[PDB]
DNA sequence: AACTCTGCTTTTTACAACAAAGTTGGATC
DNA sequence: CGCTCAAGTTTATATTAAAAAGCAGAGTT
DNA sequence: TTGCCAGCTTTATTATATAAACTTGAGCG
DNA sequence: GATCCAACTTTGTTGAATAAAGCTGGCAA
DNA sequence: ACAGGTCACTATCAGTCAAAATAC
DNA sequence: GGTATTTTGACTGATAGTGACCTGT
DNA sequence: ACAGGTCACTATCAGTCAAAATAC
DNA sequence: GGTATTTTGACTGATAGTGACCTGT
């Protein structure tokens, strides 16, 4: 008879009790009493034998009485629908919990993990995703100070993380682009056109431009409430775009005689059209032009930024600005940038 | 038997741990020696270590005070902060609010979560605002408590105070018109009230202030009750989008009302702050109009009279009536 | 024949042991065991008698290197010294400091209380010097901060107290009042009355004022170079304050002929003044002058403000802005401010 | 024997707690009853337990990490970050001087004040803004460190950055003339960059890297290494206050220097950035002038340039040239 | 009056991270 | 017909902090 | 011939604490 | 006689967060 | 028969307050 | 003469340690 | 004559490592 | 024929408990 050697525990040469995990390789030190060697042994060679744990009661304490991840998003919810936001501002939000439901674990906040949580985030970033992280995270984090607010959390875990930071690849449009498309858009319905005018001409988001009404004009001034930031404007039915050979005055009245409609920009059965089908045919002229560019493709707001960039040559930088429903000093040098497409000819000015 | 505090067995020989916090208990398994391995870990957490020493009678006794008790030192606090006497009230009311929101047990104890439970409670019932209020001096009351050092962290600082879009609708020159008509039925001050305040755009509260010894040589002299700015408005003002001359308006006053106030009752004497607006209100909802959210009120009136002062005048002058100092729609897009 | 029970100490029916503070009346839990409690018992007999306690090893540790105020403060200073801060501002400082080890015990931070710091604070408001408590605290603050910043500490107990708020006292000083100690001037040397004039005529900082070389001018242009701020000015010898009937160039060549030195400012002896010389005969010419003010009366600096606030009626507020070697948008109206004094009388304009 | 951990005694019967941490030995007294008493107490403060399920290896692990070893991680995810080769070189010197700074113990122990320690070594010896950047970087180290969850906390956080006054003087006018004039014994193409640097306005970086090929219809196209923001010069600029002239400067250039660079050697090849500010350097000593803290360089040249160039045309001109995108001594006032 | 010490009250006014460069002291081919 | 309460909303203004002063009452030559 | 649901990219503006109020239902002398 | 690093200093560029969009892919009629 | 848990309830527990028990 | 404070134990609210009684496989 | 507190000094202590010793 | 893993008994750095020495009252 020899020895009850439990395995990948070893003895030292004095009589010390040493387990070893053969994961890394490296041993631990247990004590004297061979019996609780044994013991604690026995208990680590059934862990190894399946990522179950004897967790430590501290944890099972803490656990059954606080959150659940999916439990508390589903009240996060609700608190938004609190927050008087606008209905679509929501749905993005809302997008966004899903994304983390299916990246998530429904297991009790604390217990989510700053790992976890990166591991998921940079799945997004892997794929190509930067920006949609930007705003998981962003709201993830969210989630998690009103969590916080509401007590069952101590610290947001998020906020120890980093949000990917992303350039942006929306190519710009040149003045040569515009009419090569212009051109293209004859196959399409004319509409699409007249909107593209009309676009220029205003330098109005496609949002705002597809909720005009022929009585938002009045004594050579059109009023428009734009949408996204609720500023008032009053265009005067006076501008013209030198560059591509466009008259505001001209432009609206093809849209009375060929459009015809409670709309200024309408469809072909007289009705007002969505704000999507707009960029949406623009796109089918853009392939079918043929053109070729850096990065992903010009659209049509980008109908708006063409419209600064000819404007702020034509007359002023303070007219581009007060067009656009456009009030910060932050961007008019950021809607002024080229984004590496043509070289900004610095003249003997 | 060297049965563990807190931890019990069962007639099997199942052995749990209980949380004496909750009450409810825990599973562990069959093994004694594992079970009681466990349940001290358990009784580290809850509690690490164990004596005191009684030199901690000398410690811990003032450590906890409580809500209500503190609250009630607290008040006194403000009692000494030296503010007008309403503010104390406003505040005062708040206080009370807390009492009858949060239980009386110590500050240590309080949890965000409860604080907030509550909170939430007054934004549920749609009243926001008062929830800022609550929130920001409950804050306060914390602040001071640690202070005194009766804690250690503010649990409020961590929640978030609703954000309120206002509500009161605003007064056009047409509806001021609508109601100076069903104003009629209501005793004959109301109207000249009315009709002083657009043009003077004063707060009601000084308003009621006004003296006749506070007119010399053509300006009215007004002491700002909420502010302290001090103003001569002269007797030559006139709103031209609703006929009204102050010099006329002052006249009627001193012919109809008759007594030391500019504004006094039908037994000439001077009126509350609170029965001027509530007569108009009264007005209001004889007038019948409709408005989306709540209907205006009258500082409305001071609201209006500034509205129509920048268009006869100027922006600069509208400023300078209503008692400020410093500066805090349809925009034109010129050909320059 | 019966008993030892320690004084203080208590029986239960049971035979369960209590300490009862005579100060609070309240009892204490001690357990079963006559002899620990006994221990226990004396242990507090002594603390009665002596302040003194036995502390903890735990106590016992933290403290023979988790520092003490005055020793901080010591290096506190150093590290002042090294932020690379005018001469003056230095000291400024410097005085708090001492503010600070006047009021409070030598002993380790941790053990240093918010309300002993409160105490002292309010010491300070109590005896009517509001603003110095601001300072104090201020300071104080920060050395904690950085006290922080060098891990002695984990928590800055300053913070959780309150800054006294100061309504300014010093009264504004009015156009007839200026001439009214101009008057009393009389018995003054004679700089005193050139200083008053270029003071209100140039509305510089009496600092600068006493700074002012006669080679500063050139071309009808005075070149001055604020300490303060290093705002860059030049002054045109053109300008002229109606409502006191004074000319720069009347008022600067009336310091060339009587005053004769370098600085345009000077003694009777031909030699630059020390700014605190300059206030302090206008002050006698104040007190000579015997008027009464609400509050604490008006000095020299407040030459300046009055030079704006005539400059602001005389040609526009974006002179009286210019003048100063003041910048922003908090100030040329926390200036033009009255403070009990005048009535804003408004016009039909 | 009952002698509790940690606690000796000596040849008296004295005892004392040894704090294991520092080495440091501790009087008590002569009771051994009260010793053992607070012995232990001592003992649940830097350990309560002792023990630890071995199922607690399974997160003793893989938890413990080293500064060094981490840093040497941190490196690998630099690398991934994409960003330009000497912006890395620039991060990698830092993190050297982290290695030699600190201790190779685990994040966890190590200290705020430790690393304030070697901070203000950095400090003290005038290398202000240099802290800065190791701060800065060893923030991020750790943040990172936090990301994949060693450790818990950013000791760095509570530091304070040393905040630096440029010491670097501004050239005027005069001096750069009399450098002109002492680079006479300096190689020829040190003076054509001047003139160069100064009417183009450009980095040196760039000025190394123009192409006779980057000119097009008189206009010198210029793609700036540091932000990619590309411009156009026009080949007719000229500074007054010195008397140059583009065109004029650029034509000495093909004649004198001849080869595929704009600016070149004397045996026809492209020069090295720091080559250039390197011989500007001679110029500067062999002029001989005095200045206020650190002595100009050469890329003073450009400040210089926007300043000349501010005053003879215009402010929203010297902003277009320097490749300087949006806004970011005396000021005449006039009588307005 | 002239000159520094000191305990006080006012005026003024505003950076932090990331990037990705630029300047010069010695160690090498 | 007016009051003072109370539970609620609304409007005005001052908001941190680290730097540079300024100003008058002594003590001392 | 459109129509909205569902998963991504882009475009814009930017605030919180103190004081000190005013509104207005209720019940009160 | 120039190179390359290594250690240092600059200078230009973006900084969070919430809010509100926009634009192509399909499966639905 | 048994893992995971709950209840309901008396036999310490941790303590108060006013009447008896000397002390200023 | 007479009120600050010590003690002493019947009067008291609460939790701990048992075991009866769920429950859902 | 001793409270307070420090040194040095080897016998555990808590391991690592590359040979020796079977598994796959 | 020849790589994964377990043991295991000399090779190694650091503490823990002892006393042998300090020293300021």
């Amino acid at each position: 008879e020899r020895r009850d050697l439990p395995p990948n525990l070893y003895i030292r040469n004095n009589g010390y009790y040493c387990y070893r995990d053969p994961r890394t390789g490296k041993e631990f030190g247990l004590g004297r009493d061979r019996r609780i060697a044994i013991t604690e042994a026995i208990q680590a060679n059934i862990e190894l034998f399946s990522g179950h744990k004897h967790k430590p009661l501290t944890a099972r304490i803490n656990s059954d009485n606080s959150v659940t991840l999916h439990s508390w998003l589903d009240r996060y919810e609700k608190i938004l629908a609190s927050r008087g936001i606008k209905q679509k501002t929501l749905i993005n939000y809302m997008s966004k919990i899903k994304a983390i439901r299916r990246g998530l674990p429904d297991a009790p906040l604390e217990d989510i993990t700053t790992k976890e949580i990166a591991a998921m985030l940079n799945g997004y970033i892997d794929e190509g995703k930067a920006a949609s992280a930007k705003l998981i995270r962003s709201t993830l984090s969210d989630a998690f100070r009103e969590a916080i607010a509401e007590g069952h959390i101590t610290t947001n875990h998020v906020a120890a993380t980093r949000a990917a930071k992303s350039e942006v690849r929306r190519s710009r449009l040149t003045a040569d682009e515009y009419l090569k498309i212009y051109q293209a858009a004859e196959s399409s319905p004319c509409w699409l056109r007249l909107a593209m005018e009309l676009a220029v001409v205003t330098g109005q988001r496609v949002g705002d431009l597809c909720e005009m009404k022929w009585s938002d004009i009045v004594d050579g001034y059109l009023y428009v409430e734009q949408s996204k930031t609720g500023v008032k404007i009053a265009i005067p039915t006076a501008l013209h775009i030198d560059a591509l050979g466009i008259s505001m005055k001209e432009t609206l009245d093809k849209c009375k005689e060929i459009l015809g409609g409670e709309t200024i920009i309408a469809s072909t059965r007289r009705e007002p059209l969505s704000s999507g089908t707009v960029s949406r045919y623009f796109m089918r002229a853009r392939k079918a032009s043929g053109l070729s560019f850096e990065g992903d493709p010009p659209t049509f707001h980008e109908l708006r930024s063409l419209s600064a960039r000819l404007y702020e040559k034509q007359i002023s930088d303070k007219f581009a600005q007060h067009l656009l429903g456009h009030k910060s000093d932050t961007m008019a040098s950021q809607f002024r940038d080229d984004r590496g497409r043509e070289w900004d000819k610095i003249e003997i000015k």
